[PDB]
């Protein structure tokens, strides 16, 4: 079946949709070429439709089917409960999108009576309709980016499709301790969503450092929400179930199985219908689990029917690597042909043909790749980077304008051992907070994504824990990530690393002065910029810091709070 159907309706706006990024005097000290920077908006909704809209042909074979068996086999072991309403109701982030009837994100976390009431009401509607189709709202995310005009101009908005308020917390309800506990039971060390920065980058070490002659790929599927077919999602339902489940709990996944995930109709903001869709909705608690589940089967029986040998794979939703044991250049790439072959009858196609990687390094996953540089006492450490494009532009629309859930902090925090996060993103940010005496406020920040509550204060502890003190001592390194960091400056406008060093030295004076935690961040975060070290050691605060829930599972656009 088509994935989207359309009425030929417009995906519509909200509110104001800012197409450039604005001139203001803290983002333009970051970043200059201000007219690269763009933000996506409804008015490239068309693009992406067209894009999205196509047939599923899926043909299941042996190995899906052996994996699936095993997959529920696994499943099996897991327990999960019931959330309360309250519980539920406290997991919802607090500029979540306000209910068509009468309430909001506030009101659901105070728990307010109208909310709680239309919470209960639709909670019942679930146990008694098993059929009748739920209605989502389609809108056009605004996110940031870079142009690239030999690479096509301007990237269209991606769709966000999501139910009401009052459906979401349903969803928590139901779901939200099985899509917490399922995917780690099912997958084991290839889920993604269990590591740290640091645990990630050993994991991958590891896995490449286990094979005699290592070879891997990244395998890119094209639009993987449209490639969700409605079997795909039923499959996924079947899995829930395999767990020993609550009586009630069992009746409202089928209902939210067949009512919503399995597809229903889009309604704009403006209220008009703008079709029906037959796939994966981005904007459910379930899409992260399930995307990342249904990639697994399909790749762990592609690897079967392409016959990969020792295979090794890492699954982070539709983001997959596979590190896997040579048969030679040419055996390997054929091997990789039958793999995207296999791939492509499960309903999923590469965007762009996976290519075999001899090096660990030229292997590009979620936007990154694994780079090297060394510790105070000269010792090779591993570290996860990227190009640092998209973060610096996010970074400086984010400086010029109020967002209510920033990106920047989360991104600081899993790029902290980078050349660029440490010498731009960490100096320019102490700088603004700072200057707009925001240094002891909390944020709130996207996390893997979920939304945090964090203390720019807590910096220097949380990257202890997550990358380990290593993080404040880097130097040397490579060539080609120096390179890249510089050819960013170059086209965006940035100040040259030299001046950023001058302007850290100066913020590190004044975070020094302010004593206590600030003195913290001012000692550990930029001891790089100084001649004089400081003796960095382990950080006590760090110890304390509860931080387990953050690593456990992937919430993305699963509308989670922490
Ligand atoms: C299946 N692939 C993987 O698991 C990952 C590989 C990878 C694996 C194999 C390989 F060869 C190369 C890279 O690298 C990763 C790096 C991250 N990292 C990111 C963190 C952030 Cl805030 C962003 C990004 C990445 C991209 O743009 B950002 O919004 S990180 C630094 O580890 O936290 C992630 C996180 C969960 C999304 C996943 C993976």
């Amino acid at each position: 079946s088509m994935s989207y159907s359309w009425t030929g309706a417009l995906v519509t706006p909200c509110a104001a949709e800012e197409q450039k990024l604005p001139i203001n005097a803290l983002s333009n000290s970051l970043l200059r070429h201000h007219n690269l920077v763009y933000s996506t908006t409804s008015r490239s909704a068309c693009q992406r439709q067209k894009k999205v809209t196509f047939d599923r042909l899926q043909v299941l074979d042996s190995h899906y089917q052996d994996v699936l068996k095993e997959v529920k086999a696994a499943a099996s072991k897991v327990k999960a409960n019931l959330l309360s309403v309250e519980e539920a109701c406290s997991l919802t982030p607090p500029h979540s999108a306000k209910s068509k009837y009468g309430y909001g994100a506030k009101d659901v976390r105070s728990h307010a009576s109208r909310a709680v009431a239309h919470i209960n009401s639709v909670w019942k509607d679930l146990l008694e309709d098993s059929v009748t189709p739920i209605d989502t709202t389609i809108m056009a995310k605004n996110e940031v980016f870079c142009v690239q005009p030999e690479k096509g101009g301007r990237k269209p908005a991606r769709l966000i499709v999501f139910p009401d308020l009052g459906v979401r917390v349903c969803e928590k309800m139901a779901l939200y301790d099985v899509v917490s506990k399922l995917p780690l039971a099912v997958m084991g060390s290839s889920y993604g969503f269990q590591y740290s920065p640091g645990q990630r980058v050993e994991f991958l070490v590891q896995a490449w450092k286990s094979k005699k002659t290592p070879m891997g790929f990244s395998y890119d599927t094209r639009c993987f929400d449209s490639t969700v077919t409605e079997s795909d999602i039923r499959t996924e339902e079947a899995i829930y179930q395999c767990c020993d489940l609550d009586p009630q709990a069992r009746v409202a996944i089928k209902s939210l199985t067949e009512r919503l995930y399995v597809g229903g109709p889009l309604t704009n903001s403006r209220g008009e219908n703008c079709g029906y869709r037959r796939c994966r909705a981005s904007g459910v608690l379930t899409t992260s689990c399930g995307n990342t589940l249904t990639c697994y089967i399909k790749a762990r029986a592609a690897c079967r029917a392409a016959g990969l040998q020792d295979c090794t794979m890492l699954v982070y939703g539709d983001d997959l690597v596979v590190i896997c044991e040579s048969a030679g250049v040419q055996e390997d790439a054929a091997s990789l042909r039958a793999f995207t072959e296999a791939m492509t009858r499960y309903s999923a196609p590469p965007g762009d043909p996976p290519q075999p990687e001899y090096d660990l390094e030229l292997i590009t996953s979620c936007s990154s790749n694994v780079s090297v540089a060394h510790d105070g006492a000269g010792k090779r450490v591993y570290y996860l980077t990227r190009d640092p494009t998209t973060p610096l532009a996010r970074a400086a629309w984010e400086t010029a304008r109020h967002t209510p859930v920033n990106s920047w902090l989360g991104n600081i925090i899993m790029f902290a051992p980078t050349l660029w996060a440490r010498m731009i993103l960490m100096t320019h940010f102490f700088s603004v907070l700072i200057a707009r005496d925001q240094l002891e406020q909390a944020l709130d920040c996207e996390i893997y994504g979920a939304c945090y509550s964090i203390e720019p204060l807590d910096l220097p502890p949380i990257i202890q824990r997550l990358h380990g003190l290593s993080a404040f001592s880097l130097h040397s390194y490579s060539p080609g990530e120096i390179n890249r960091v510089a050819a960013c400056l170059r086209k965006l406008g940035v100040p040259p690393l030299r001046a950023w060093r001058h302007r850290a030295r100066s913020v590190r004076a004044r975070l020094l002065s302010r004593g206590g935690r600030a003195a913290i961040c001012g000692k550990y975060l930029f001891n790089w910029a100084v001649r004089t070290k400081l003796k960095l050691t382990p950080i006590a605060a760090a110890g304390q810091l509860a931080l387990s829930g953050w690593f456990t599972a992937g919430y993305s656009g699963g509308d989670i709070y922490h």
